[PDB]
């Protein structure tokens, strides 16, 4: 069998056994095990460069920083190409693709096979939680992209301390990714090899992941999305806990209580914005601090208390909208020893995307750039074709150590309590700007029925509303219908406490007007709905109950240092009756969609929520 190049400190013949089966069958030329070290990581960024796949940024504008643009079929999540191989199908549900796992397994191993040809195997070890704490979970991810190992090592704990805590006997979690571009002998290679062909595929009974054709952030770092929630969210309901697709933050108030919350909002609807938050004029003394972006851990204590954790070591963030204004701490954290992929590249050697405009001299459009296509980009260009010199989609990857705004609990392995959730998706109309619900199975009810418009995150139409139930239709990794269960069962069990649940908020930035601009500022004022939600969890709040929960009158919020007149608030927060009949038909026929184990406790709250609206 090939050389596999072992390290001296891998002492778990189980895995270098499963090593040894996938060289075997993916047939790489060589093998290369990651050792995590920043020394290595230089080394594949210098090999990058030579590829064409990076371009180093100028060190003086942004140190120690790379730009990578990618085939323009490999930009976004590709959900119809991603699958839950549960041994039932019933197990995957109606949000999930399925197929019988043997049929999977006969239609990936022609794929695999021999995928690796004229690359290197990476072999990148890493820990999903903090190394070797009681929550963690390790896994072992085989990549013929060193770009996936490079994002690897900033999104996770990666490279040789992960086989201390494995030791002789430990288990991991499988990951198998190709880019599906083998090489003949003397072919020239391109600058972002990929297939035009794609699966991205769980078998939760084994958890085994497999990923082919994409070298895209969420389609092959396998273990964020892919571990962290589709098959974590399976293991969790096994054992008690939830993997959510939700940011954690901390708020302390001007008479130091801190409070922490969660918030699941859909991919590229605000969480990277709302997790590092800087809180506005008006509200001196007040400070908000980020724990995680983009993936929570949660599970119960027998305090009756919710503790999370983030599972990621940095974040994979959306660029485009970002500014000083809008998210000044992402701005700090993307200073340098960045990876950005799909932005543009300005004359002197930094990166630009589309709202970086705002912070410069007469808020103007740089002269010219190269776009993401490699393209000359102009604002003439701009003004008569639209073209956007970033993608829509375009990342940047960063360290959580490089926030400002970094908790100092951010890896702290015994989690913070959660006083609240927030669910909120992108909507034009009918959502009003923040709603408490009025108990936990109205809060799950929210949660369950939540819609959202369509983004640049994955593949398809932009803009259309769907149902996306608690942020998690494409992350869910069993029955939906059996996730609500699992959400209600949970609040049973916090309740035997005798504890005071979380409350639930539904919230939305994103409401339009006629001229399709948004009608609520956002970003740093979303501060003022927040400080709301303490008050709330205080009990020192008001607030006015109408069909779907409670919500805040003009006086409860603080408008200190923002112009937004009462009437404006009346607009986000009216509730209008026909919207909401609409709506509620929409709910009738994902629950008709979800028949399947859904909890009876939806319907029965559909069924208020309809006499409140014909009352
Ligand atoms: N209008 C508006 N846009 C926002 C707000 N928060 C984030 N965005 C934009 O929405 C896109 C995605 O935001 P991000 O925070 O990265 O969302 P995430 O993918 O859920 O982490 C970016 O273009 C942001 O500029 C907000 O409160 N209002
Ligand atoms: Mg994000
Ligand atoms: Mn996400």
């Amino acid at each position: 069998g090939l050389n596999l190049n072992t390290p001296a400190y891998v002492k778990n013949a189980k895995l270098i056994a499963w090593v040894a089966d996938m060289v075997a069958l993916c047939k790489p030329d060589t093998v290369y095990w990651c050792d995590g070290s920043d020394a290595e990581y230089q080394r594949l960024c210098q090999q990058l460069v030579d590829a064409g796949t990076f371009k180093k940024l100028n060190e003086a504008k942004r140190p120690n920083s790379y730009l990578a643009c990618s085939d323009p079929s490999d930009v976004a999540r590709v959900e119809d190409r991603t699958y839950i191989c549960s041994a039932k199908e019933e197990n995957a549900g109606p949000t999930n693709n399925w197929m019988e796992p043997s049929e999977m397994r006969a239609t990936l191993q022609p794929l695999f096979d021999g995928c690796m040809r004229g690359r290197t195997m990476y072999v990148v070890p890493f820990s999903m939680g903090p190394l070797g704490s009681p929550i963690a979970h390790i896994g072992i991810e085989l990549s013929d992209s060193p770009y996936v190992a490079v994002n690897m090592k900033i999104m996770t704990r990666m490279g040789k301390a992960v086989f201390e805590v494995l030791g002789t006997e430990g288990d991991f979690v499988p990951c198998v990714h190709t880019v599906g571009a083998p090489l003949a002998e003397g072919e020239q290679d391109v600058t972002w090899p990929c297939n035009k062909t794609k699966y991205i595929v769980h078998y939760p009974e084994t958890r085994e992941i497999w990923s082919y054709g994409s070298g895209y952030g969420g389609n092959a770092l396998l273990g964020k999305k892919c571990f962290a929630l589709r098959i974590a969210s399976n293991m969790g309901r096994d054992e008690g806990w939830l993997a959510e697709h939700m940011l954690i933050l901390g708020v302390t108030n001007p008479e130091g209580k801190k409070y922490h919350v969660a918030a699941a909002f859909p991919s590229a609807c605000g969480k990277t914005n709302f997790s590092m938050l800087v809180p506005p004029a008006g509200f001196d003394g007040w400070s908000v601090t980020t724990i995680g972006d983009d993936i929570a851990w949660i599970k119960p204590a027998a305090d009756g208390k919710l503790y999370a954790i983030n599972p990621e070591a940095g974040y994979f963030g959306v660029a485009p909208g970002t500014n000083m204004l809008t998210n000044p701490n992402c701005m700090l954290s993307v200073r340098g020893n960045t990876i950005f992929t799909n932005v543009a590249l300005t004359d002197d050697g930094d990166v630009w995307w589309e709202g970086m405009e705002q912070d410069a001299p007469g808020k103007a459009l740089p002269d010219h750039l190269i776009d993401w296509q490699g393209k000359d980009w102009t604002p003439q260009i701009a003004k008569e074709t639209g073209a956007k010199a970033a993608h829509p989609n375009s990342r940047f990857t960063v360290a959580a150590t490089n926030n400002p705004a970094l908790d100092s609990a951010w890896d702290d392995p015994k989690g913070v309590a959660i006083d609240a959730f927030i669910f909120g998706g992108r909507r034009s109309t009918t959502v009003p700007l923040v709603t408490e619900a009025r108990s936990w199975v109205e809060g799950v009810y929210m949660a369950a029925t939540m819609g959202s418009e369509t983004t640049a995150a994955a593949t398809g139409q932009a803009g259309v509303v769907r149902r996306d139930p608690f942020a998690m239709l494409p992350f869910m990794g069993y029955n939906m219908s059996d996730y609500f269960q699992h959400w209600l069962d949970l609040g049973k069990k916090l309740a035997a406490s005798g504890a005071t649940l979380p409350k639930i908020y539904t919230t939305n930035w994103f409401r339009k007007g006629t001229d399709g601009k948004f009608v609520w500022p956002g970003y740093g004022e979303n501060m003022r709905v927040l400080a709301w939600m303490i008050d709330r969890i205080e009990g020192k709040g008001q607030g006015e109950d109408h069909v779907t929960g409670i919500s805040p009158s003009y006086e409860d919020l603080n408008w200190t240092g923002l112009d937004f007149s009462a009437d404006q608030f009346n607009t986000v927060t009216s509730i209008d009756k026909a919207a909401w009949l609409k709506e509620l038909e929409l709910h009738a026929e994902l629950f008709k969609q979800l028949e399947h184990h859904l909890p009876k406790e939806l319907g029965e709250t559909k069924a208020e929520i309809e006499r409140r609206l014909a009352a």
